[PDB]
């Protein structure tokens, strides 16, 4: 698709994360699915990731970002899930209370994306050269 | 694709890196080239992640890896390319010489890959429940 880079590097790392709050399913709704939505889409730019989709469901949340390449994986899924817990928590202090805490389990998945031409590689190399 | 699991994680992440060397008069072939796929394979396994297609002409570099959550791409291209450019030199003096400690260029290319399908996307949240 579309490259970013800087001098440092022509880099395109797109992630599919997802993952499920802790106690089933009378959480993600409503205010609280709005909020979940903003913050999460503001995470992405604070780091300087980019939401490509993010689908929020009362069962699961799935987050499609693009991002720069300092990032590890791992960093991304708690660092997301991380601090979202945090803002939402003290956004809607009813849940904090009735999670005990715990608004997510302490699980991800994490999936890369992207199916790379041999035309761009070629690309990179005489525009490199250059 | 396939998707492995830690205690805490499941994942996919496939990345293809592409580099190359700042000289060109036939400076990675043959006696080099076999190396240099060599060294790849084995700093690949040193890191846990696992080659899916290595290739090596005199113009570039195609490691082609899937890798743990836990390593950031930056933290994988400066670690393959480091990591051999230091061992290469050592049993290829003749190049050490003909070189002065540059055996690449000090870019890089990452490029994620792998599909999610929905189906993929519920069989995660399903088996998270129990």
């Amino acid at each position: 698709m579309e490259y970013k880079s800087t001098r440092h590097a022509k880099y395109l790392c797109n992630y599919h994360f997802v993952w499920i709050p802790k106690y089933r399913r009378k959480v993600l709704t409503g205010e609280v699915a709005e909020y979940t939505k903003e913050v999460l889409r503001t995470i992405a730019e604070e780091l300087g990731c980019e939401v490509l989709a993010l689908e929020v469901m009362p069962d699961h949340i799935h987050l499609f970002v693009n991002c720069p390449p300092r990032y590890a994986p791992s960093y991304l899924a708690n660092y997301f899930k991380g601090k979202s817990a945090r803002l939402i928590l003290k956004k809607f202090q009813e849940l904090k209370k009735s999670t005990n805490g715990k608004l997510w389990t302490r699980s991800y998945f994490v999936s890369t994306s992207g199916n790379v031409s041999s035309e761009t590689i070629k690309k990179y190399i005489e525009e490199q050269w250059a």
